[PDB]
């Protein structure tokens, strides 16, 4: 995407200032073309960049997380790669170097000494100080008005610790003059200055990665060892069993508001030119048996071997994860201490007609659930990913996207209120993905292209995966707007083809497309009125039709219908009744589920398995509220869900959904992930 624009990058010394310069010399001859700014802090490098003064920045875990945060709201846009044996990663994996024959535990730090990467760093003080705080080691139970961080200035009885400006017990190991000791970019700084702050005898841990020994003394690592968590010593190699944490890998952060395409274009030509083999001088990123420490990780830290680009969707908080998220927070803000579930279980509710079925569900239930509003499903799944909502049942389609993004399906959405249920339930049944038309007997499966679909909404099952997977499959073309003459599946870019048939919320106004009951023609329901109305083709599952039909649907449009109205399109050309599904659908497939984090699942469970003996089709209270009714079409639940069947504990999202659903929507999804399968594809790596 082109400019010809310069970039300006951010550093942070004046060693890093003059790998940036022999890197602008090293192309100052293409249309990218680099500037360097020198700031004393990366801090000055992020209002920097706030400001429009630079442009980028590689930030740690742990800078990335304030980088992120108003009144600059910066994002990641690139990520170091990492590995050896078995491939790359996006993370690594915090270690506590200690010396072969000292002979502490984790048990035994206090009034030892520590040399630290820097202070907000993840492994180098996040990780440690954090964990020590969690044990019991660090005592520091909150900033109300109470003085504390450096409180491990009390735990350790003199540090190196790079940043610190506020104690003088924690500036006390460094080496380097008496202003510079204690600076970022002073000699002790980084994993490789802690490393050797540590070599020397200044420190007796270093907190440091998982790669520092190697990088550092990869002929002398039989001389140092690991200190683990579980009151152990490991070998310097035994580190996968012997972390404290596994972090998010340092990243290039950088203006939303701007030209993030310049800038992973000049580092996409770069590392493809300067990077691992270069073809002889200027390496992006070279990490031999030791060069100076203050000549390592300079740009990029030397055990990068590759910039990864970061999906578009992704912001810090989703960068760094739930829980590394969420333990930056519990040391950097606050004493956040007695509420990890506060015990009512949000619902993440799409659009305003499902808020006020939430609402209702809320109330009655004495605040047993409690609700949260989006207005998309997409936008559901992240706010569950980042611990704002809890669950949400979503149709088969959804419920694959979700578990490439670690959710995983609670309950199973049971349309027989009969078959499986409790002792009855067995596995929830699948339904059948069918195509439905009206009398014309004319069109055929092998004449669609050039019809008029209808759909219930992209990336639903019935809706979209299977009728679409079944197209592309033909075809195999990437051009799902350009089979269909015209169309309706909500949630599709406004200016496709597939925009054109949508009446929005009535049609007054309000909003063309979106993937939400505020579109006329969303579900299954909505998509049959489609048919009705406009459409040619509708792609719906194997109920619907008998379900809004004869006397069924009391709307206007459903008013007169009648199930001989509609017929079914086979895939071998011909047609049948509506009435005859096991013989003519488009495939078998998997049901609706309600997913959520895996920690939060089985508390979930027990919530549903409470509200269904009051709200459920033969539930106590139903009379006050019945949670599988809704008052427009399906709202929450699919409307005649009759039971929610329990999926056994530790149940995957592919187990789930089985190995032909499970292929088909893999398939599919090599054409074009959305921004939200991509965000999630990138972080199944975290
Ligand atoms: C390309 C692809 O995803 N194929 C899937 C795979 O799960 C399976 O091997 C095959 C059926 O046996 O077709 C389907
Ligand atoms: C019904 C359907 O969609 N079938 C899919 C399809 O996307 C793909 O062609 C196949 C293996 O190639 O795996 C499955
Ligand atoms: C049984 C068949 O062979 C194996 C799979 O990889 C197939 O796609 C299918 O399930
Ligand atoms: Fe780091
Ligand atoms: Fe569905």
């Amino acid at each position: 995407a082109p400019p010809k624009t310069t970039v300006r990058w951010c550093t942070i010394s004046s060693a890093e200032e003059k790998k940036c310069n022999s890197l602008k010399d090293h192309m100052q001859q293409e249309r990218v073309t680099l500037s360097c700014v020198q700031k004393a802090t990366y801090l000055d490098c992020i209002k920097a960049i706030s400001n429009n003064e630079a442009d980028a920045i590689s930030l740690d875990g742990g800078q990335v997380f304030e980088a992120g945060l108003a009144p600059y709201k910066l994002k990641p846009i690139a990520a170091e790669v990492y590995e050896r044996s078995g491939g790359s990663t996006t993370s690594y994996y915090a270690v506590a170097v200690v010396k072969k024959g000292t002979d502490f535990m984790i048990k035994d730090l206090r009034g030892k000494t520590s040399c630290h990467t820097g202070l907000g760093r993840s492994a180098g003080w996040n990780i440690p100080i954090g964990t020590l705080i969690h044990r019991e080691d660090i005592e520091w139970e909150g900033i109300e008005s109470g003085i504390s961080e450096q409180a491990v200035a009390k735990f350790f009885s003199a540090s190196c610790v790079p940043g610190a400006t506020i104690e003088q017990k924690l500036c006390r190991q460094c080496k380097g003059d008496a202003k510079t000791k204690c600076l970022r970019n002073g000699p002790y700084s980084g994993y490789s200055g802690a490393f050797q702050c540590l070599k020397d005898g200044k420190g007796d841990v270093a907190f440091v990665k998982h790669t520092t020994v190697q990088e550092n003394a990869p002929e002398e690592k039989d001389e140092y060892e690991l200190l683990c968590l579980d009151g152990s010593r490991q070998p310097v190699d035994s580190y996968k069993t012997c972390n404290w944490a596994r972090v998010a890998a340092h990243a290039v952060v950088a203006r939303d508001d701007s030209k993030i395409d310049d800038i992973w274009s000049f580092l996409g030509m770069q590392a493809y030119s300067l990077g691992v083999d270069t073809t002889s001088d200027f390496h992006l990123f070279g990490p031999p048996g030791k060069k100076d420490p203050v000549l390592k990780d300079l740009l990029f830290k030397d055990s990068a071997i590759m910039l990864k680009r970061v999906p578009e969707l992704m912001d810090s908080q989703l960068y760094l994860g739930f829980e590394y998220y969420s333990a930056i927070q519990s040391l950097r803000k606050d004493q956040l201490t007695v509420g990890p579930r506060e015990n009512k279980i949000q619902w993440c509710a799409v659009g305003k007609d499902e808020k006020s079925k939430c609402d209702r569900w809320s109330v009655v239930s004495n605040g047993e659930v409690e609700c949260t509003i989006l207005d998309d499903n997409k936008d559901c799944i992240v706010k569950i990913t980042k611990g704002e909502a809890d669950a949400i049942s979503l149709d088969g389609g959804f419920v694959y996207t979700a578990g490439v993004c670690g959710l995983v399906p609670v309950v199973g959405e049971s349309y027989e209120d009969e078959t499986q249920c409790s002792k009855d339930e067995e596995q929830p049944a699948y339904y059948f993905a069918v195509a439905v038309v009206k009398k014309s007997s004319a069109i055929t499966w092998n004449n669609l292209q050039g019809k008029k679909s209808c759909h219930t909404a992209v990336g639903r099952t019935a809706g979209w995966n299977i009728p679409m997977g079944l197209i592309h499959n033909k075809t195999g073309s990437c051009d799902f707007d350009d089979y269909f003459s015209e169309g309706c599946a909500p949630g599709s870019p406004p200016n496709s083809r597939l925009c054109k048939l949508c009446q929005g919320s009535g049609e007054n106004l309000l909003e063309k497309c979106v993937a939400s009951s505020h579109e006329k023609y969303y579900g299954y329901t909505g998509a049959l009125r489609c048919l009705v109305e406009q459409g040619d083709v509708a792609f719906i599952k194997h109920s619907t039709v008998g379900e809004n039909v004869s006397g069924s649907n009391k709307d206007d449009w459903a008013k007169g219908l009648t199930r001989d109205d509609f017929e079914l399109l086979c895939t071998n050309g011909k047609r049948a009744k509506t009435m005859d599904y096991k013989t003519c659908h488009l495939a078998k497939v998997p049901t609706h589920a309600v997913v959520a984090r895996p920690e939060k699942a089985n508390k979930i469970r027990e919530l549903l398995e409470g509200q269904e003996k009051l709200f459920g089709l033969h539930g106590t209270e139903k009379e006050r509220f019945m949670m599988f009714q809704s008052q427009t079409k399906d709202l929450l639940f699919k409307a005649l869900t009759k039971c929610l069947v329990k999926l056994r504990q530790g149940i995957t999202y592919k187990e789930f959904l089985g190995d032909e659903y499970y292929a088909s929507v893999a398939s599919l999804n090599t054409c074009n992930p959305s921004d939200l399968l991509q965000v999630c594809t990138f972080l199944e790596d975290k």
